[PDB]
């Protein structure tokens, strides 16, 4: 009689909000199945079990079809989702059924749906591209009894905290191959629990927030770069693929216009417009382009030295006379131009970059766009034309070659918050399992520009302005609330993209803002979301 090893699945770990609320849990499903081969014989079996699991026609239709589908010595299934009195009835007829099992599998559940999709993602059925991929990473050896893996988000990210360690068991086998009794077990070890930065019921809010557009919101805790809520609108049902997603379904997903597959908080590739010009105003003043007192008079336009090309101010007339306070207060487009054209695209993207721009964030999510902040190598490799001067004047203004993702936004709006402290947005809190945290640690990044200079109070008493202050472009979404806002808005590229970043309280930032509505949103403007979502926050 031969002994047998066969490994047994680790349980998959547990995903928490920073409340310690499950978002990803396991729950078992029970089916009876058989290798036909191992089963004496087929049809009698098949009709005795019509008594004890209803066993259906259409069941037996299922598993014939599957029979054929199937290689050699695979165990098909023979009914699925068995309920616990359908187990119960086959657990006590067992012995009538040699070479039929019972077998429980756990599935995954996500509890809060929609709400989560982007950010937490799905695990489903293991394919051939899984396989590959975990073959290049040398953990197959790991899958031999796994079947789904993580697909996207925190799920896919952390996939192999999440796994666990597989086990196996010693297992005598007759001469027809039935398991007669169990020998040794080594029981596997469930993957680590993780605890996420997000705040469900912030996250939830949000979604309702945003129903009906195609939007992106980041919120972060600024003093830890913590996600305390990352979405993404329009959103689907994760728990559609868990148990294999329709082929109607899915077609329904892709085919949808409004592209609910794409996380657009990471993946959202657009032009930072306005939303920019404190990290430049930051950036000119560090490099001595200009200073606090540097005025210059707006008429509405700005020209390029040596040219007739004329750039324009969103005001026709202009903003009179401008100094980098009432330039971000306004959000004047022609002292920004200036201020383009003095530092240089090299210095520019030089700066840009060192807020985050152009690079991924270091978030712990897998799907992510880098955006483009243009450097001349780059223009150089893309289009083998060099760089004109021109072409320096838009990205002043968050435009021209310039794109960037929510995501970015955030990193970038922190680190004007911290000072030039560089915090990289991430959702895990902690690991555990087995009963030991290891928490999730900053990696080096130097800070950027200068601590002790005074500039980031100069940029962010503008976006103060922004809110507060009568000319302030946002004034009458935010000069009316208790505690103290600071934001900036933008402006991009059917209609515009409206972008707003805002922080609250002004005095101790708690909690930081990117947000954009594609082509302005189905509702609301992005300004009163805003206003909204920082009311939630500060009650
Ligand atoms: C920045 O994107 N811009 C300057 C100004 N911002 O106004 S908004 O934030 O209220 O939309 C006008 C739009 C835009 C521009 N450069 O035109």
């Amino acid at each position: 009689n031969r002994i047998k090893l066969v490994p047994i699945a680790p349980s998959r770990g547990i995903i928490y909000d920073r409340n310690g609320i499950p978002l990803a849990l396991n729950r078992t499903i029970y089916q009876i199945e058989m290798m036909p081969e191992k089963v004496d014989n087929v049809q009698q079996t098949l009709d005795a079990l019509r008594s004890v699991v209803d066993l259906t026609d259409d069941d037996i239709a299922a598993f014939r079809k599957e029979r054929a589908r199937s290689h050699r010595f695979t165990s098909i299934p023979v009914k699925t989702n068995l309920t616990e009195v359908q187990v119960a009835r086959f657990a006590v007829n067992q012995y009538r059924f040699p070479g039929v099992e019972v077998k429980g599998y756990k599935r995954r559940y996500y509890p809060y749906g929609s709400a989560l999709t982007h950010v937490i993602g799905y695990v489903s059925k293991i394919n051939d591209k899984d396989v590959e991929r975990l073959n290049n990473d040398g953990k197959l050896a790991n899958y031999a009894a796994t079947h789904d893996i993580g697909k996207l988000g925190i799920e896919r990210y952390y996939e192999d905290v999440l796994h666990g360690q597989t086990g196996y068991e010693e297992v005598e086998v007759n001469n027809r191959g039935r398991v007669i009794r169990q020998l040794k077990e080594v029981p596997p070890q469930a993957g680590h629990d993780i605890y996420l930065t997000l705040d469900l019921k912030l996250q939830q809010y949000i979604e309702t927030l945003l129903a009906g557009s195609r939007a992106a919101v980041v919120v972060t805790d600024p003093r830890t770069g913590g996600v305390l809520a990352l979405v993404s609108t329009p959103s689907y049902d994760p728990n559609l693929f868990v148990d294999g997603i329709s082929s109607k379904d899915y077609s329904a997903l892709l085919n949808d216009p409004n592209t609910p597959l794409v996380n657009r908080a990471t993946q959202g590739v657009y032009p930072p417009a306005s939303t920019v010009k404190p990290y430049v105003a930051v950036s000119a003043l560090s490099a001595g382009v200009i200073t606090r007192n540097t005025t210059l008079f707006d008429p509405g336009w700005w020209q390029l030295p040596g040219s007739e090309k004329r750039y324009r101010d969103w005001k026709k007339w202009g903003h009179g006379r401008l100094n980098v306070t009432r330039s971000l207060e306004e959000s004047a487009d022609t002292f920004f131009y200036q201020v383009a054209y003095d530092m240089g695209i090299d210095r520019l993207s030089e700066w840009m970059g060192k807020f985050g721009y152009g690079h991924y964030t270091g978030i712990d999510l897998a799907e992510e766009r880098s955006g483009n902040m243009p450097t001349r190598e780059w223009k150089q490799k893309r289009f083998k034309k060099p760089w004109y001067q021109g072409d320096t004047i838009p990205v002043g203004i968050g435009q021209g070659y310039w794109t960037a993702t929510p995501i970015q936004m955030s990193k970038a709006l922190m680190i004007l918050i911290n000072d030039g402290i560089v915090k990289v947005p991430h959702l895990l809190m902690s690991t555990a399992e087995d009963g030991k945290q290891v928490p999730w640690v900053q990696p080096h990044e130097p800070p950027v520009g200068d601590i002790h200079s005074g500039y980031w109070e100069l940029a962010k008493d503008g976006m103060y302005g922004v809110a507060n202050r009568p000319n302030g472009t946002a004034h009458k979404y935010f000069a009316s609330a208790p505690y103290k806002i600071a934001a900036k808005s933008g402006t991009a590229q059917l209609r515009d993209h409206k972008l707003m970043t805002a922080f609250a309280p002004y005095n101790n930032p708690q909690v930081a803002v990117a947000m954009i509505l594609e082509n302005g949103g189905a509702g609301p403007a992005v300004g009163t979301l805003m206003r909204q979502i920082l009311d939630h926050i500060m009650l």
